[PDB]
């Protein structure tokens, strides 16, 4: 599962 979005957006 992906719990971090796009980092830097």
């Amino acid at each position: 599962v992906d719990i971090h979005v796009w980092d830097g957006v």
